[PDB]
């Protein structure tokens, strides 16, 4: 498996962001929903998030029932536990802080890697 990982910061500053919250959608325009083993809903923080130590599945749905990523006091979130490491995904700012405006959405893949997102005031 593969993990991807976002730090979220200010355009101008280079300063990282708490609170800003994205989505993940795939190219057919479902996204991304944690649940724990027996198919249920659970209740995810900031930051980056351990599926594997966790023992959670990674599922498609509908943009209404999607898992909102959010970043943390380090400005930092995603996940790891991804099968592909080839598909283009999309990560989507749903949540966008106050005295910002929403980053442009941003492509990647699960590589293992990290990369910032960035939000102009
Ligand atoms: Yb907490
Ligand atoms: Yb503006
Ligand atoms: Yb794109
Ligand atoms: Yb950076």
């Amino acid at each position: 498996t593969y993990e991807r990982t976002f730090v979220k910061k200010d355009a101008e500053t280079k300063e990282v962001l708490e609170g800003a919250g994205f989505k993940i959608s795939n190219s057919d325009g479902k996204f991304l929903k944690l649940t724990d083993k027996d198919g249920q809903s659970v209740s995810i923080g900031e930051g980056f998030i351990d599926v594997l130590a966790n023992n959670y599945r990674l599922t498609w749905v509908a943009e209404s029932d999607a898992t909102v990523f959010t970043s943390d006091k380090s400005g930092k979130f995603g996940l790891n536990g991804f099968a592909d490491n080839t598909t283009t995904y999309t990560a989507v700012e749903t949540n966008v802080p106050d005295g910002y405006d929403a980053a442009a959405n941003t492509d990647f893949k699960a590589d293992n890697s990290s990369s910032d997102i960035l939000d102009a005031p």
